[PDB]
DNA sequence: CGCAGCCGTCCAACCAACTCAAA
DNA sequence: GGTGAGTTGGTTGGACGGCTGCG
C-alpha cells in the first residue's frame, strides 16, 4: 500500500502467557501459576470444534466484519464500486500529508498542490444510507493566525509580507532540534487585513498581518518560539475549526452531499491501495465539493460495540485487585456485544475467552427466548491470542461507537497496558487509520482512590455509562448492579471477583458460568446505553459548538462557547488573542408557614444579556466613554475595587449576548415543536433542546476560568456582582411594597381568599445565588402557589431588564433550614424534598438509618411536633435546658425511647444492628489493629479463635461488657 | 494551712483503614 | 485539572484540675 498498514496482519511469533491451570491431568505442583514464554507458531482461535489463525480473512470467520481491506490484501467483491451522492460524518480527523509521500497515488493535481510540500487534510468519517463505510479526504484548509502591522514591522524591520515569510521561515530553518526542515518563504501565504482586538470599547481597528501556514506543527512552533514580544490572535485554532468555520452551514455530526465544485470539479474516489483508513470506499475532494444535505436526520446503521473484561490476578494473592504491568495477572474473558445503532438491534454476542468455555445451558435458552442472538464462544490458549483477537474484531468490524462500564477507568487502560508493555504491540493501526493515528490512554490528574481516566482513538466514539450514569441519576452506589436495580427495574444475576479463581481452576462448565455472567454484565450496559441515548446527546452538542463528537466527551466546556465565539467574532471583524502562559444568610430554624421560593431562569445568561456584558463592550478608563452619556449609553460599576464600565447594547452589541439571544431563540423554536412532533422527532428534539441548555449555561464559566482560552475576570466578577445586587434590590422590594397585607391584596385582590390567622409577614428568609425563599406568615398554602406566579412577574417588571424573570418554583408547606444549601421541607404536593442532607449513613446499620427517617418524617407529617419544632424558635438553645421542652414534642421523643428499648431487649433483631466490612488484608496487627472485624476474625469475640474466610464481609455486632467476652478478648491478645 | 508536684482526665489533631469500584 | 479521597475511629499529646504530700 501507499502508507504501511501498522496494525497486525501476519504473526509468526509471540510472548505465550496461559494459566498453567488449563494443562489437564497437571499435578496439584503444576497445576499453579502462569507459564510464560516465547512460541514459534500463528495466533490461533477455536470455535465448536474448528479452529481458524486470528489474523486470517476469508470464508468462515467466528466473527463479524466490515472491512474492505486487510493488510493490504482488497476482500471487495469483484468490480465493487458503489455511487456516492450523500454520506454521514459522525467524526473529523485532522492529519499531515506529504506530496512527496503520496506521489505513487494517483490524485489530481488539485489536491497534490493542497499538500505541496506539506498540508492538512481533513478526514470526514462516516456511512452512506446504503451502510458502506466512507473517508473523504478534504483538502485546502489552511490554518491562519494574526499579529499587528505596526508591532510586527517595528519589531523585525519587515516591509512588505513576503519579508515576514522569510522571518519565520527562519525563525524555522533556526530552530533547537532539527525538528523543521526543507522550509521556504511559501510555507507561508501572509496579507496586510483590518481587525479589532475583542478586548475593550476603546479599542481601535489596525492592520493585522493574517498569517496562513500548512501545518499545526508548525503553527504550534510559531505561537511559541516566534517573536514572544508580540501578542498573537487564534494560533491555538484547529484546521478542524477552520474548516468548519469557514465554510457556512457546515456540521461536525450529521449528513453531507458530494456535489461539483467552482471550476466544476468532483471529488475522485481513491484507489484502495491509497486508502487511509478501514472503509469500504474513500474520496479527495475541497470543501466546494461539499454541502449540507437538508431534510436528514436519521442516523445511519453505525455498529455499537459493548464491551467488558473479566481479569484474575495470578500473584501470591489469588484474590488482589489485577494489575497489568504484571505478567501473570491476566485477561481471561471478554464479553463484546455487537448492536446497530440506528435499529438498536442486538446483531452478535461474542465471548472471547482464555480456555475452553462451555455456556450453560440455561443461559442459551434464556437468550433465545429472549430473542437474541445465540453467543459464539471463541477460545484462546492464551492472553496474547485473545488480546490480538479482540484488537483484530476491533479493527476489522470497526463499531463507530464503543460503551461499556468503567470502560474508560479499567478495560481499555489494562486491555492497553497488556498489550504495549507486555506484549508490545502498536496501537497506532488499531483505530480507523490503518497507522499513524490517535490511540491513546491517560490518566486526569492528582485523583487517588478515584481513579479517572481519558481516552482517544481515531474513528471510534467511546462512550463510558458510568460516566453517563453518574451524570445523571442520584444514587447510594454507581455498582453495575446497584444501577440495574434502580434503572432497569432488574435483578440479575452476581459473581464475586472473589469466586472467580476458584470457578476458573475447576474446567470449562465453570469458566462457562463466568461466561453468563460476563455476557449478561454486557446486555445490562447495552439495555442502559439504549435507555439513555448518550450518542445523541453528544451529537446534539457536537452539532451545536461545531467540534466533534470527541472532543465534545473529552475537553471541556470552554471549547464549546469558544467556538462559538470564534464564528460570531469572526463575522464582527474582531479577533481573540492567544491567551499567555450577607443579610441572605439563613438563620437556620424550623418553619410551618409556607415558604415559596422565586428563582431567577437563568440568571447568569440573563444578566449578561440585560447587562450588555462582554469582552468588547468593557471598559476600565473613563476617556473610553467619555464621549457618551452616563445611564444612558453605557452601565458604571464598581466591581473588585475597580470602576467598570459597560456601553449599552445600542452603542454596541455584547457577542455573548448576542450567543446567548440567538441559543435561546433556537431553544423556544424547538420546544415549540416537541408536542406537534412525532415520538421519533420528540426525542430528537429533547436532545437537542437540552444541548442547548448545556451551552448556554456554560457562557458564565468560560469568561471566569483563569488561563483558559479567553479569559475575562471582569466580566464573571460583574456578573457575579449584579447577581448579589439583584437579590437584594429584590428582597428590597419584597420587603417595602408587601410589608402590610393591605398592600399585597391591592396588588392581587385574590389574596383576600388566602389570608390566614394569626399575623401577616412576607420576610426573605434565605438567599442562594439565584434563588430566593420567602416566609409567608398570615397566608394559606393554597391560593399562595399562584400569587407567587403573579408577584415574581411584578417583581420581574418594577426592577430588572426584559431578558431576565423571576419565577416562582415551588411552595413548602413546612421547612426546616440547617444551613447555606442545606434544608429539608415538604412541597405543596406532600412530597418531601431533602437539599444537601443524608437521612441513611452508608457505615450505619438498618436500626439506625430507619430510626433516623422515623424521627424526620414524625417533624414533618405529625403537625403536633411540627408546631413544637416551631415554638423551639422562640428561644435561644441554651433557655430550653431551664424550661420544659416544649408540649408537641414528647411524640418526637417518644421514637427516642422505642428505639433505645429495642436496643436492649430479648428477640431483639440483631440481624437490624450488624455492621460489616471486608477484612482484604491479613489478619494480624498493622496499624491501629483493633478495628472491629479483625477482633471478629482473629481475636474473635464471641466464639473460636479463627475464622473460614479472609476476603469476604464480616458481620459484626458491638457487645456489652460480661466477665466473659472480656476474657475472650483478653486471653485472645495473649493467644495472638 | 499553704504551696508544689504528680497523676488523671478530657479534648484535639493526625493517621490509618474502608469503601467502591474496576477484578 | 488546580482541590483530596470523605470518613471515621483510635491513639497520642497537652492542658487543666484535683488531691496528696511535704514543709
Ligand atoms: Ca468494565
Amino acid at each position: 500500500p501507499t502508507q504501511r498498514h501498522t496494525y497486525y496482519s501476519e504473526c509468526d511469533e509471540f510472548r505465550f502467557i496461559a494459566p498453567r491451570v488449563l494443562d489437564e491431568d497437571a499435578p496439584p505442583e503444576k497445576r499453579a501459576g502462569v507459564h510464560d514464554g516465547h512460541l514459534k507458531r500463528a495466533p490461533k482461535v477455536y470455535c465448536g470444534g474448528d479452529e481458524r489463525d486470528v489474523l486470517r480473512v476469508g470464508s468462515g470467520g467466528f466473527w463479524p466484519r466490515r472491512s474492505r481491506l486487510w493488510g493490504g490484501v482488497d476482500h471487495a467483491p469483484a468490480g465493487f464500486n458503489p455511487t456516492v451522492t450523500v454520506f454521514h460524518v459522525y467524526d473529523i480527523l485532522e492529519n499531515v500529508e506529504h506530496a512527496y509521500g503520496m506521489r505513487a497515488a494517483q490524485f489530481h493535481a488539485r489536491f497534490m498542490d493542497a499538500i505541496t510540500p506539506t498540508g492538512t487534510v481533513i478526514t470526514l468519517l462516516g456511512l452512506t444510507p446504503e451502510g458502506h463505510r466512507v473517508a473523504v479526504h478534504v483538502y485546502g484548509t489552511r490554518q491562519y493566525f494574526y499579529m499587528n502591522k505596526e508591532e510586527v514591522d517595528r519589531h523585525l524591520q519587515c516591509r512588505a509580507p513576503r519579508d515576514l515569510c522569510e522571518r519565520m521561515a527562519a525563525a524555522l530553518r533556526e530552530s533547537p532540534g532539527a525538528s523543521f526542515r526543507g522550509i521556504s518563504a511559501d510555507h507561508f501565504e501572509a496579507e496586510v487585513v483590518e481587525r479589532t482586538d475583542v478586548y475593550y470599547y476603546e479599542t481601535r481597528p489596525a492592520l493585522f498581518y493574517r498569517v496562513y501556514v500548512r501545518s499545526g506543527r508548525v503553527l504550534s512552533y510559531l505561537c511559541d518560539n516566534f517573536c514572544p514580544a508580540i501578542k498573537k490572535y487564534e494560533g491555538g485554532v484547529d484546521a478542524t475549526t477552520r474548516f468548519i468555520l469557514d465554510n457556512p452551514g457546515f456540521v461536525t455530526f450529521g449528513w453531507y452531499r458530494l456535489k461539483p465544485g467552482r471550476n466544476n470539479t468532483l471529488a475522485q474516489p481513491r484507489a484502495p491501495m491509497a486508502f487511509g483508513t478501514s472503509s469500504d470506499v474513500e474520496f479527495n475532494c475541497t470543501a466546494d465539493n461539499l454541502a449540507i444535505e437538508g431534510g436528514m436526520s436519521d442516523l445511519p446503521a453505525y455498529k455499537l460495540m459493548c464491551f467488558d473484561i473479566e481479569c484474575k490476578a495470578g500473584g501470591e494473592d489469588e484474590l488482589a485487585f489485577p494489575v497489568a504491568g504484571h505478567p501473570e495477572d491476566l485477561v481471561i474473558q471478554i464479553s463484546c456485544l455487537l448492536y446497530d445503532l440506528s435499529t438498536t438491534a442486538l446483531e452478535h454476542v461474542l465471548l472471547f475467552s482464555l480456555g475452553s468455555c462451555d455456556l450453560p445451558e440455561s443461559h442459551l435458552n434464556e437468550l433465545a427466548a429472549r430473542g437474541l442472538p445465540t453467543p459464539v464462544v471463541l477460545e484462546f490458549d492464551s492472553e496474547f491470542e485473545m488480546l490480538l483477537a479482540f484488537m483484530t474484531l476491533v479493527k476489522q468490524y470497526g463499531p463507530e461507537f464503543v460503551t461499556g462500564y468503567n470502560i474508560i477507568n479499567f478495560d481499555w487502560p489494562f486491555l492497553l497496558a497488556k498489550l504495549t508493555d507486555i506484549y508490545k504491540v502498536p496501537l497506532d493501526g488499531y483505530g480507523r487509520m490503518n497507522g499513524r493515528g490517535v490511540f491513546r490512554v491517560w490518566d486526569i490528574g492528582q485523583s487517588h482512590f478515584q481513579k479517572r481516566s481519558k481516552i482517544k482513538v481515531n474513528g471510534m466514539v467511546n462512550i463510558d455509562m458510568y460516566g453517563i450514569i453518574t451524570d445523571k441519576i442520584k444514587l447510594s452506589s454507581y455498582k453495575l448492579n446497584a444501577v440495574a436495580e434502580a434503572v432497569l427495574k432488574d435483578k440479575k444475576k452476581d459473581l464475586s471477583y472473589r469466586d472467580i479463581p476458584a470457578y476458573y481452576a475447576a474446567g470449562p462448565a465453570q469458566r462457562g458460568v463466568i461466561g453468563e455472567y460476563c455476557i449478561q454484565d454486557s446486555l445490562l450496559v447495552g439495555q442502559l446505553f439504549f435507555k439513555f441515548l448518550p450518542h445523541l446527546e453528544l451529537s446534539a452538542v457536537a452539532r451545536l459548538a461545531g467540534i466533534n463528537i470527541t472532543r465534545t466527551i473529552y475537553d471541556g466546556q470552554q471549547i464549546r462557547v469558544f467556538t462559538c465565539l470564534l464564528r460570531l467574532a469572526d463575522q464582527k471583524g474582531f479577533i481573540l488573542p492567544d491567551t499567555q502562559g450577607r443579610v441572605l444568610d439563613p438563620t437556620s430554624g424550623f418553619h410551618v408557614n409556607p415558604v415559596v421560593v422565586f428563582d431567577f431562569a437563568s440568571l447568569y445568561p440573563s444578566i449578561i444579556q440585560a447587562h450588555n456584558l462582554c469582552f468588547s463592550t468593557l471598559s476600565l478608563r473613563a476617556d473610553a466613554v467619555a464621549h457618551l452619556e452616563a445611564g444612558k449609553d453605557y452601565l458604571e460599576i464598581e466591581v473588585g475595587g475597580r470602576r467598570l464600565f459597560f456601553v449599552k447594547a445600542h452603542v454596541r452589541e455584547s457577542l455573548l449576548s448576542i450567543l446567548l439571544r440567538d441559543w435561546l431563540a433556537m431553544r423556544k423554536q424547538i420546544r415549540s415543536r416537541i408536542p406537534q412532533s412525532s415520538p421519533e422527532e420528540a426525542v430528537l428534539l429533547d436532545k437537542q433542546q437540552a444541548a442547548i441548555k448545556v451551552v448556554c449555561n456554560s457562557v458564565y464559566g468560560f469568561t471566569g476560568v483563569q488561563h483558559g482560552l479567553l479569559p475575562c475576570l471582569h466580566v464573571a466578577a460583574t456578573v457575579t456582582t449584579i447577581g448579589r445586587e439583584m437579590l437584594l434590590a429584590t428582597r428590597e422590594y419584597v420587603h417595602a411594597r408587601w410589608a402590610a397585607f393591605e398592600q399585597l391584596l391591592a396588588d392581587f385582590p385574590e389574596a383576600a381568599d388566602m389570608r390566614a390567622p394569626g399575623p401577616y409577614s412576607m420576610r426573605i428568609i434565605y438567599g442562594d445565588t439565584d434563588s430566593i425563599f420567602v416566609l409567608c406568615r398570615g397566608l394559606t398554602a393554597a391560593g399562595l402557589t399562584a400569587v407567587g406566579d403573579k408577584m415574581a412577574s411584578h417583581i420581574s417588571r418594577a426592577l430588572f431588564l426584559p431578558p431576565i424573570k423571576l419565577e416562582c418554583e415551588k411552595t413548602f408547606t413546612k421547612l426546616l433550614l440547617i444551613a447555606k444549601k442545606k434544608y429539608i421541607g415538604v412541597i405543596y404536593g406532600g412530597k418531601m424534598l431533602i437539599k444537601g442532607v443524608d437521612l441513611v449513613r452508608k457505615n450505619n446499620c438498618a436500626f439506625i438509618n430507619r430510626t433516623s427517617r422515623a424521627l424526620v418524617d414524625l417533624l414533618f407529617y405529625d403537625d403536633t411536633v411540627s408546631g413544637a419544632a416551631a415554638a423551639l424558635a422562640e428561644r435561644p438553645a441554651e433557655e430550653w435546658l431551664a424550661r420544659p421542652l416544649p408540649e408537641g414534642l414528647q411524640a418526637f421523643g417518644a421514637v427516642l425511647v422505642d428505639a433505645h428499648r429495642r436496643i436492649t431487649d430479648p428477640e431483639r433483631d440483631i440481624q437490624d444492628f450488624v455492621l460489616t466490612a471486608e477484612l482484604s488484608r491479613h489478619p494480624r496487627a498493622y496499624t491501629n489493629k483493633r478495628l472491629a472485624h479483625l477482633t471478629v476474625y482473629y481475636k474473635l469475640m464471641a466464639r473460636r479463635a479463627q475464622v473460614p474466610s479472609i476476603k469476604d464481609r464480616i458481620p459484626y455486632v458491638i457487645v456489652a461488657q460480661t466477665r466473659e467476652v472480656e476474657e475472650t478478648v483478653a486471653r485472645l491478645a495473649a493467644l495472638r
